[PDB]
């Protein structure tokens, strides 16, 4: 449900508005640099950048809290609101990188390399050095330093067996936190396990769109919810979350 | 009798009010993630955030203090009151994780893993690395960092032999205090020894309840207590303390 | 497009002003000193500092941002401005060491040794020890410690096979960063790959021009750009960027 | 649905109130006596009185009535309210002896002997003399005379064939009324047929809970109920109804 | 003379006042509780507590300090006062457990088991595992975790040869300090050597008297003391120190 | 010359005054505890404590500074004064434990055991566990925790090879500081190397006399010192420094 | 050229004035520890606190800066002045430990042990533990904790392989900064690499001369410097820098 917000920040975000949810990531931009001195040429390249389209009812996943706990603790609502936002904002990042889009996508394995590739066997016991070479492959045009999204299990596997550092991962850190990977900070979440690492740059794979955060619609008006006072705080992922390329 | 208050704070706490004692935890709520779109299913998620039962004579454990000491030191009563509260509030966390409920439960060994499992032999001399992997298993869905409850013996044994750190436990700390374990602070109490560590999340095993603290009923009205002035301060655990899943 | 600003700093920079772009580097020099006591000998200290000439307009490289992204995110303009500057200030260092001058130069391979030489085969799998001996050749009169500009691919090649250190390069470091090479910090960029290392002195190969940074001319006045609101933020490398000796 | 209220009255009832419903039954009891002239003696007595547990959605069984009949007859609401109360207060007595507890219990045959036993074949055509000997087993310790619950079928069967009296049951009486069985009054309900009779003391089998009667909520607020005026009076058994031992 | 104050704290202390010194300890008691659900059987919890009698002058043994030391160092008096208090308060614990009462007691060997028993040969080189089982015998009604009082020589003997841990004692610790034994902290003093460990509960063996601490009576009024200025600061163990059962 | 001040503090200090320097340490004190019942006896023991005698001219060892440095830095005098005080106050401790008394003593090896014994071979490479048992032997009548004086060399030997802890000494600490040995803080000085550790009680071995600190007599009145301005700040150990027993 | 100022601070500094540059360190002062007593042992220790002599052209190393940059940035002069001061104040520390004295000295390898010794092969890959033992050899007579000067290469080599700590040096720190070595802070400069560590006491090897800092003489009066405006800022090391013992 809830993970770390790290792939959202580096990744591009936008807000087009229609009946669906809409987004722009800094994709291609060839941009004919023409020429000069004497004399100029027409900007015969073109304005690029991508804008895409997605229509499905906001990724739902209700949360339910009783009136007694709602009254005893006033904070538990705002904390729930503050937890479920992140949950679908990470069900964003994962579903912006590779996981569950509101529209049904293929259930996938590891985090995208340059973009999602087939899962292969790794020579060391934990997933390894393919990390270093990846956002290093993104050392071309390309800006480096990308949050490799690893499962905590392979992080402990990293902390145990051969890695960039045999003890700890690339950097010795606890799971699910702003930590340290190859050339930047690591990301630890479930669903996305590390294989060949991520260079989430930041377009082809990822692109965040939101009218607002995941919509927290709390309905006290249900056939059973009204009398108990039990709440129906339903996370419906307002805005959205999509990959253009796996 | 008295232990450390650490599993109570992270644990869910509530107050309904019968003649008994009652509690609500954020239990395995079937938050049926009905992605819906169009059209829905009636969320296969019936409100499962539990409220549960316990009823017995409030956890007894009398402490008898003389009138002469009661008059010589005025503080000895409030300190006793301030010690026995914690005692059954830690007999709470204990009988909230795995120990002695007012109602007779099975006498159990180590602290619950994800929940209580059969005791197994550990490779190193002290109980080990299963520590890190546990609240790291609580790095999925879950928030991580759970107070692993360990005996001062295995803590000092950890401070002696192979652990996360060969000297000290996971963190070098004295026993029976807010210290340091895997990814958070450790707990050190007698009765609950460490094996495979705890991911007290937070509902399934643990859930605190109380009308009030353990009921301190001091009776000066006993056949032998009145003439001596000797007090009959009897800790009867008001509210109470329970597990739903061992 | 964008690389690291490391060669620019160690490289000499100036600003003459005419219709063209201009620059001065401290070329070869006789720091004649002679022997003392009584009496001294002649100091034929004739400095051979240079000033050169280049007439071509500002290495262009337009960038494009839609009005919607410009309005939603105010930062994306200043970040673009702050990215494209570096891009052509590194297209500078590059076309100041060996890359693409505003005036058409020969497309070249590796980074200059003492200056650009023919590409030869290297005995170890990655590009090697010729590193250490290069700024060691830069120890006579010469100041030592020059940022050897290596491609990321050979950096991981270094981090894999025989180098100064078999694991890591000369120093175990991330790409595209102020890292570590032979007797100083390394530079990692694409286009300039390591062969026989650089003794960037400092002058002969390198010399920075600038009236200002790469000129960012944003035109909202294009036949298609005005109605969309899409921006024509055109990088044109103001000042310039040239080698005297390849 | 609706039966006779007789087992409820002879049964122990209590009101604790938390979130789930609660109850205390006198688990038997011991009593003593004293003598005079001189020299008064003390009574050695232990008034056995247990208390237990039931959490579930209040025993449902909606009854829908139209606005036209609600307006035509004002009494039809209070009569319905006065009928459904008894219904779940007899679904009480039933699920207090052996029937349908809010929590799913095993579907059972006849009324408890001393407590629910296996159904056996009876020698006479109708269920017989085991009646007299049962509250005669309640002649020792226990008080005697317990409302044996029988179906109108075996009552009319008793009225036809060999019983305590060949014509009529133990006493000649109509079905579903405060009548006459062995040593006391009989009970006649459907669901609980007579086999070996009942010594409903009072505890082990039976114990009545109630914050209030079965909660009568009438909803004029349903998608189809508002326009028609049709009422949604739903019997949800507030308090509860249980067996400690079948 | 001086030892550790650890047995005094766990042991009961009181103050009756007459010509002699006096004390009260909570002797072995019945905490009759009985069963519930129902219904409490007889609580014949007749508390057996004790108060005893001892007559002799306060365990003496002077302490000499010259006027020149008293004048030069002002602290050496308060330090002496602060050392001799402990000395006879540990001659207390000692003559409260097993040592030298103001009234002549039998010169004894080891620390009391459940109470003083005959000294036997121990299988391992140092005194051993009888340790763990002693406060484990103290796990019925009996409280656990008692400061096992051991001689330093057997503590290093423990630190050398087979114990609970072959290196160190039960816990690897310095002598004469709040250290670590079986299921609690150890006590290290002379006179009381370890054999079969102590379950110092907390009455039968031990009970502390005191009107005040060991009475420090400094007399500058002796035929030889006045002229030299030499002080006759005499420890006389005010209150007292006794065993009821060896 | 200069060492650490740690043995001086734990050791008894005094000041008798005549032509010589004089001192009293808390040696023996028999102390006839006598008794009572009724029924006292004369204190037939006797007040003891030791006072001793030493006559030699204050341990000399000049410190000669120049006027130019004395005028340039005013602090260099007070710092010298503040260094040489410690020097002969550590030449005290070492000459209070075993080193150089103003009166010619035998040149000795290691620090006193219970008092200076013959140097023997130690089983581990560095000087070892005899440490733990020593001030532990001083856990009897004796108070524990004595600053074991060790050479920095054997401290590194401790930090390198088998000790109480294989890395670090008894405690991992830098040399010549208030550190950590067996049961207290360690002392590191040259001249006194560790063999079998010290139980500096406190008297028999040690006793500090001082009229004042080591006398800092600065003479600007020497045949060569007056014209140069060069100072003759000569440390003459005012007060003294002696062992009663080696 | 420029290094860190750390050896200068711990080193003695002075200022005699003649035609040459001059200096006084607290050198091997024969502080004849003539214990004296009687019968004057006229201190066989002549005042040996040294004052030495050195005459040569102030350490040259010109830095030429153009008028255009001098006018464009006013700070570049004061920064240069503030950089070259340190340069020859570290060429000081260097030619105060072992480097380049104004008078021609032998070109040497590593930093002095107790003073410069022959370079030997070290067992571990980087230069090692001889670190800890060295200022620990200066834990005798001497004050300890001396800035061991090491190259960034062996620092990063130390950060890679076996040292006091396998990761990092003695302390994990960046190169060319006030960091951490054995017992104190480390120094990292090029030219002085680490072998067996430094006990810079403080005197024997080191001693700083200065009338002032390295003399910054900027001449705008050269045959080619006047018309261009190019400055002739020549670092001629005023004061001086010498070893008395290598």
């Amino acid at each position: 449900l809830t993970a770390d917000v790290l792939i959202y920040d580096i990744e591009d975000a936008m807000n087009h508005y229609d009946v669906r949810s809409e987004y722009t990531s800094q994709l291609g931009e060839s941009l004919a640099m023409a020429a000069d001195g004497a004399v100029l040429a027409e900007i015969a390249g073109l304005c690029n950048v991508e804008s895409k389209y997605n229509e499905n009812i906001e990724g739902l996943g209700t949360a339910t809290v009783i009136e007694t706990t709602q009254n005893k603790a006033a904070l538990t609502d705002q904390v729930a609101l503050g937890k479920e936002i992140i949950a679908a904002l990470t069900k964003a990042r994962a579903a912006l990188t590779k996981n569950y889009v509101p529209a049904a996508d293929r259930v996938f394995y590891c985090d995208p390399d340059s973009y999602s590739a087939i899962l292969a066997a790794l020579m060391p016991n934990a997933a390894n050095y393919a990390a270093l070479i990846d956002p290093e492959k993104g050392s071309i045009r390309n800006v480096m330093g990308f949050e490799v999204v690893e499962v905590p299990h392979l992080t402990a596997g990293g902390a145990g067996t051969a890695r960039e550092g045999t003890t700890g991962q690339k950097h010795v850190f606890p799971a699910n936190k702003g930590e340290g990977n190859v050339k930047v900070a690591k990301d630890n979440v479930i669903g996305l396990f590390m294989h060949r690492s991520a260079v989430g740059t930041v377009k082809l794979r990822d692109l965040a769109l939101e009218r607002a955060r995941r919509a927290n619609f709390q309905a006290d008006q249900i056939i059973a919810k009204y009398a108990m006072g039990h709440g129906g705080l339903r996370p419906e992922a307002a805005g959205a979350v999509v990959f253009k390329v796996e």
